[PDB]
């Protein structure tokens, strides 16, 4: 029995829950943990009450057995019982006892090599980092590309972030088809949970301002993390991100130089022959008039919108959606899924 | 000649500095101190460039002395040097050396009569906690209605809530004209800085929901803070807050049951009497359809919509507009200035 | 069966049709023709893809039979072929050549005794004006209050709105038990569909301004509706609205004068106890912290907010919410369904 | 003096204006008539107020002089009185008598070259259409790069829109001095007023979409514009507009490969001197961390944001913000100041 804890229930950690309670297929693998530095009742209430996906389809009950705390959660014709945690240092985390084979690390504070150990040292066997990678990692994974390329040896993992799911299979398809010289990338992403309400001090002076008045240019990791998952590509990428004030749903707008002949026919052709293929698990194509929200609860780590697709010469510029939540929580259960056999 | 602080650069220590340049009439009194948690650079970022109230219309130049940071700001003809600190805990603050007759604590973390004597432990002759009292207070004070009873003696004082300093006039004025049985409150408030961008863990799981995405019901302190200015009207009114996505101004909907004959006609007239004669500095009556963005930048501590009274039986309804920030602010500086003579 | 007819494909015609299919129990009536100035593309783009309430859950196809053109509707295991039109002029519809039984008037446009005959004079039956009364109707109904009332010679038939189906149970519950001397209503409402986006020129001055970016004060129609149910509350209860910038949902709070004792445990009880027994089927009531986005696409005509119970005196508060999109669209299924005999 | 007049007090015909009043230096013709199909009231009213830009700062008093309705302005040390018309077609409006030189049609409806001269047959000696031409022009300018372009002889001319003027400085600067092969242009955009409030029948399936809660790629005038002002840009440039939730203020991202070498110091160095010699009264540069709303009431055409340039091998990105209403109404003035003798 595979056993997966979260060390953080927040946006992602409890959307991989719900994920896992609300995918068509089970999961051959139990989540029998989480840990977060909020109590039970705030935990569960959260859990149960989304204000971007939803009330939750099912009943959570709160138990004390032992000194322990358990939800019991029924929905989908699924239970499981799951025990609540509240240590902010990893490290005193009982992995060991708890018979943790997988950590999906979803803090946002813990992305080092050094900080991920911290639950190997407390006994867990493995650990995805749900972030792109600080320093070091064993591995670098978009499910759905290189996931093959976990060995058993490998301890501690990153899924990179949402946007890195989003961008690398579009990079890969389109430079194995045509050749990407090089390649820009704009983000257009919805406000996310470390922003600020009203203008407020904070680490970074442009996230610092009002998240529902403003359209906010900012940095992107998801062009480091592709570098580590598609080496190639160093010194042919760069782009940035801009935070909007939506709740939920990002695209990305990729415009490159193609290194053969281009059209608007060839590529939408591509991307859906590629989507029907080899990628049919992760990536989806639209010929749709569609807006943002349309994309909320999709579980695909890319919708392509073939209406935005763009040729001038030699350049191109195409266009995806995708549920920065939802995708990527589905995608860690995904992978996961993976590591049995 | 009197020397203020500031302890909390936000939303009210911000508007504070620069109601202080804007006012149309220059204070006696002069700010000489700021602290925050947050570094000098962030600071003054923030109090130049605004979401809510636009550019600061001046220049901030900052100063590193040896050990001492200073800011020097020249906006509308006056010129501040502003010692900048950055110490959270408040009792060892500087106030001895600065020589500070007030401070204004704008953080919201020491309500406390126990945590503002620390900036007396600290140096400083008088606090004015800037929020509503949370157990003793020497005084607890709306200007423009009892801020005259402010005795000399008097060492830790309560500026209450933007929400009081509008609904206290309301229920003075209506009460001595026609009795007040009882009141309800409601409150349409703008967002604050301690609401959540996401849904995410907070000690209110109501205030936890995405701030920019929901109506939020919530409880006020303008109550609590009432019955301590107006102690005969314990018991006889109760109310609550909702917090909608809009990024300023709030409004204040109240009904009372009258003791004595009202109508539409008698209430309104008597409150622009009032706005005329006593309540001329902090309020204002307009019969114009507007909205909340019109409020914006507004300094009266309410301003009346006569168009909105309405009266059935016994029983009435009136509704006030403020700006939650710049009102609030404004009245800090009138207060501070109330103690000379 | 019954035959519908629904004039005005909008936010309540689109989402009438969508609750017919998403219905727990199958209505013994059919909806066959739709009538909007849009074309049918604009039309069935809509139907599918909605902001608010998520993609429809089956499939549309287009059709074009002898000059008519058909939607085919599949889901939830139900089919529908559902004729389209493109008539502003509602006397030249077919209704009679349809054979259709009952017209649900959704455009806003025809709420006067006489354009709603133009329905009649063109061969309905029956026509719900789905918006309070213009100036008189046969009847005035509020499903589950007053449905039985419904005589065979009311042709005209106002369901009146949103609002007043969930203040006229609030009201009759409370005014039963206590009794009510008089009350206020104060409506906190999402965007409506007739606002502007930027300041605009508009017929209200008020409505003209930004709808997501402003408070907005405004006229509601429920009380004039609520006296044409209930003509004993003539000069006993006035209200008005409040526009904010979310999506969708609304909140009611009624503060009224009690005839008897009470306490906000007293409340509660007599509310719970409607919820359980008589009004079942309109009615729910929460007792958790929860905010607006929790009741989207609810079905109950509204849930009331326990923890939101106000009493101070012989005056209370209290405080529901409703999805004023969805549970109207049930209302108006339910009311269609009460007249099969 | 020159005698100008606005068809369509809209968000551009109301923001010239104001530009009229608040610019600092005073331009030498008078705005001596405004022509719109809602009655005065509501034009003042919606002159006074703004939800983006603030209550007008001065004094606006109807007089009705001989059944002709004036407007007496005055701000900032400045007066005009304005004869207000409610006239829905150009043939019919009292051109001639007024002695009207300029006609700024800022309604959206009259592009063409026919309707265009609906005003010229009015009585009108030039005009200006405020948007992209529909069909042709006489000369189509963007202020600061072509105006010196515009003969006398030109009757029908268009200002085109708020993106092409960022866009085409941008393109000649770059194009002049690197060389542009071919390049693409991602717009965002805060609302504009042809937007839906809701999910709402519109020509447009994307601008259909509620305003408020959606990220929503549509199509932009701006790149049929930039090719009547640079025909040698047809088949070489593309892009598109995206529409976020905020109230005003833009930015382009714009995509081009370079024919020589380019470093992003290069670049940013080539922008900077041209913010001070040829472009110095429509562009700036600017390299601190702002976001949308610092550039709300800039009267620039551009703000180049520094820090977002970027480059890989031949292809390079830059980013600049405008104020798309402000920017624009402002090089409306510019252009009328700019025709004199
Ligand atoms: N939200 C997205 O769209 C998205 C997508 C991909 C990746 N990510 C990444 O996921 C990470 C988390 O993002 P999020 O949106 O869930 O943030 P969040 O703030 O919603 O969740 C973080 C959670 O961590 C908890 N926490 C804080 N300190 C803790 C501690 N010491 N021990 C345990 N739990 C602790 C918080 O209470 C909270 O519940 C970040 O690295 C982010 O970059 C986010
Ligand atoms: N904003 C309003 O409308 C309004 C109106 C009336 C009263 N208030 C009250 O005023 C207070 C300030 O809230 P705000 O709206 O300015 O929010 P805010 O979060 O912007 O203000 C808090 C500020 O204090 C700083 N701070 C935190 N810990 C500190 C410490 N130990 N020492 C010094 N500074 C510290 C923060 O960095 C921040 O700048 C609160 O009590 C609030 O409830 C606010
Ligand atoms: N949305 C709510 O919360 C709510 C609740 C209760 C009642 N209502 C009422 O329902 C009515 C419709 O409002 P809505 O929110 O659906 O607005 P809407 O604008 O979304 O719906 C109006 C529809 O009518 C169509 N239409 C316009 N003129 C027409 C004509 N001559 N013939 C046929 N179709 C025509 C429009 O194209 C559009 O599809 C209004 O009276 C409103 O007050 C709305
Ligand atoms: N807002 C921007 O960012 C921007 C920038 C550049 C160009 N433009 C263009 O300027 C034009 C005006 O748009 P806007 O933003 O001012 O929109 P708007 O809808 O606010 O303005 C249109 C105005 O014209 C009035 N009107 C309608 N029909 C009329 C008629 N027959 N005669 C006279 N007046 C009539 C309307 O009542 C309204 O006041 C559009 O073509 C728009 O695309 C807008």
């Amino acid at each position: 029995m595979q056993r997966i804890a979260i060390n953080g229930f927040g946006r992602i950690g409890r959307n991989v829950l719900r994920a896992w309670f609300e995918s068509p297929k089970q999961f051959h693998f139990e989540i029998v943990a989480i840990n977060d530095i909020a109590d039970v009742h705030t935990l569960v209430h959260l859990f149960k009450y989304d204000s971007t996906h939803g009330r939750f389809n099912g009943k959570v009950d709160i138990t004390i057995e032992n000194e322990k705390i358990y939800l019991n959660i029924q929905s989908n014709q699924r239970l499981l019982k799951v025990e609540v945690l509240q240590q902010k240092q990893p490290e005193l985390l009982p992995w060991a006892s708890l018979k943790i084979d997988v950590v999906l690390e979803c803090t946002g504070l813990f992305r080092s090599h050094a900080d991920a150990t911290r639950h190997l040292e407390a006994g867990a066997k493995r650990v995805i980092i749900g972030a792109a990678p600080f320093d070091h990692v064993d591995a670098a994974i978009v499910y759905g590309v290189n996931h093959a390329d976990v060995k058993a040896t490998d301890q501690i993992i990153s899924s990179v972030s949402c946007t890195t799911q989003a961008l690398v299979p579009l990079v890969k398809i389109i430079d194995d088809a045509f050749g990407i010289e090089t390649a820009l990338m704009t983000e257009i992403h919805a406000v996310t949970a470390d922003q600020s309400v009203l203008d407020h001090a904070h680490r970074d002076l442009r996230r610092a301002r009002a998240s529902g008045q403003n359209i906010i240019p900012t940095t992107s990791s998801a062009l480091g993390a592709l570098k580590r998952v598609m080496p190639k590509m160093e010194d042919r990428i760069d782009g940035y991100s801009i935070r909007v004030p939506t709740i939920n749903v990002a695209a990305i707008d990729l415009t490159f130089i193609a290194q053969s002949p281009i059209t608007v026919h060839h590529i939408n052709e591509l991307l859906i022959k590629a989507s029907q293929t080899d990628y049919a698990e992760i990536m989806a194509v639209t010929d749709e008039p569609l807006v943002s929200s349309d994309f909320n609860h999709s579980p695909y780590s890319l919708i392509v919108d073939l209406t935005q697709t763009m040729v001038v010469g030699h350049q191109a510029k195409v266009f995806a959606w995708y549920d920065n939540e939802w995708g990527y929580a589905n995608r860690l259960l995904d992978l996961c899924d993976s590591f049995k056999s």
